[PDB]
């Protein structure tokens, strides 16, 4: 198999943990997608406890002929942002993305280019980030055998002239199961377990610990596809922390998702957060 | 003073009649603003009657130092919408907007100019749609004398080569009680009267008939501000409809509306239309 990116490695139980919830926001997300031409992504987020509003909108072209994707982003912070990607094109698996990004109230100017490489066993990347604030250039390298996953990701800051960043990463990896585990900058220290249990069930359990402390973190968590329109979340934490979630969807590309996150204590007051979300693909 | 645009006559009338209600919708807005810089505003709309969902975001920017206003909406079925305007610019009480609609997916162009020019007693306007089913241009001019209103409204269909649209209004109107007369087209009569009756309640009853058919048409509204969070809307029609809406603020920026239309017929067969709003603001 082709690896995933070092980023992705214990994605599907942090999906397990992150889908299917939002507490204390509304959200709505909307997207529209045609076979052949524009594609539109748009969020909106308010914060019901601070009555914040969060919004941006994204504009992607895709030249499949030429392996190309233009997008433009927008966001509620008058943040705009440019990014093409050549995918393919040079030699396959091949993968550049130039990325830059300007704000006309501060008028900061940011451009990143990001390289990546990828086939059978190996997944390769560096991201070059130039800045005001100084360059960086985080690198990344997993490489694949029989199920199993060993992965090394770096950031150096040029104006320091140092490594800030130094991950491991190793893990086994099938479509029913993963296991994950990481030591970032000698410090902290993950593991992740996912299961795809059968058809309708996945589970994951998540532990972090740090050096020098002895205590542990840990969350439980499990998604059931009750039947194909809806969907059940419930997680729980070692700081006592239970969130529930469920999603339904009410029409084909339209989904609504309740959650709500409770605390272990009282229930006579401010404890128990709630939030929703709505889902359209067009 | 200046009078209202031809649109406007008995405005507020209809606005008794029509906010604070929203029956057969479930409706979702997320907005933020901005006193220098953006308004914002994604929205959501599930009709329960059709089964259709709805999604739309807007885009506002006042440059309020040269008289203008952007805007640019965008919605789910792939519609796209830009408006330019301009204010006070050319001349004090001139009003000049520049209005495009754009489909990436139907490739559908439309292009509107809208005129305005308005003064001390004379309110008059000028909009030109320049569509490929053919060119229209719709004239008004309301003229105001010591309280009283009196306006004339016309549309030319350009590939029909005729008016197809003349209206008359005539009205009296204070900031405590309109009264609103028109006909349209010879045809169609209506009219109206709207009493603010004291710092919490405004009233409005408005009618309507049809020449060469001896029936009339009529509703009476109420609109009662209970105090400032809470807000009460009944209406009820010589169709024997019956509307009520209820609007609380539960939180500064987080109001929600509640809207029942009842038939004057049995309950047990699935006739009432309910509706829900939630508006959040930063
Ligand atoms: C090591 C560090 C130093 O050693 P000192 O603290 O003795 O100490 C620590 O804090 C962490 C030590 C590293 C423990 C090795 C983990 C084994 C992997 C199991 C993860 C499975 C995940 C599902
Ligand atoms: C046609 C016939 C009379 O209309 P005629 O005058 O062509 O249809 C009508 O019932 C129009 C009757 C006109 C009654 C009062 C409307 C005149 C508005 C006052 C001045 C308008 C200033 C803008
Ligand atoms: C003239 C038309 C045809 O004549 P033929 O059908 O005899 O018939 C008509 O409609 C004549 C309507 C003329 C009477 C207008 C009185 C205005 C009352 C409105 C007050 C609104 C406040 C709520």
């Amino acid at each position: 198999a082709v690896p995933p990116t070092y980023a992705d490695l214990g994605k599907s139980a942090r999906d397990v943990f992150t889908k299917g919830y939002g507490f204390g926001l509304i959200k709505l997300d909307l997207k529209t997608k045609s076979e052949n031409g524009l594609e539109f992504t748009s969020s909106g987020s308010a914060n019901t406890e601070t009555t914040k509003v969060t919004g941006s909108l994204e504009t992607k072209y895709r030249w499949t002929e030429y392996g190309l994707t233009f997008t433009e982003k927008w966001n509620t912070d008058n943040t705009l942002g440019t990014e093409i990607t050549v995918e393919d094109q040079l030699a396959r698996g091949l993968k550049l993305t130039f990325d830059s990004s300007f704000s006309p109230n501060t008028g900061k100017k940011n451009a990143k280019i990001k390289t990546g490489y990828k086939r059978e066993h190996i997944n390769l990347g560096c991201d070059m980030d130039f800045d005001i604030a100084g360059p960086s250039i985080r690198g990344a390298l997993v490489l694949g055998y029989e199920g199993w996953l060993a992965g090394y990701q770096m950031n150096f800051e040029t104006a320091k002239s140092r490594v800030t960043q130094s991950n491991f990463a190793v893990g086994y990896k099938t479509d029913e199961f993963q296991l994950h585990t990481n030591v970032n900058d000698g410090t902290e220290f993950g593991g992740s377990i996912y299961q795809k249990v059968n058809k309708k069930l996945e589970t994951a359990v998540n532990l972090a610990w740090t050096a020098g402390n002895s205590n542990t973190r840990f969350g439980i968590a499990a998604k059931y596809q009750i039947d194909p329109d809806a969907c059940f979340s419930a997680k729980v934490n070692n700081s006592s922390l239970i969130g529930l979630g469920y999603t339904q969807t009410l029409k084909p590309g339209i989904k609504l998702t309740l959650s709500a996150l409770l605390d272990g204590k009282n229930v006579n007051a401010g404890g128990h957060k709630l939030g929703l979300g709505l889902e359209f693909q067009a």
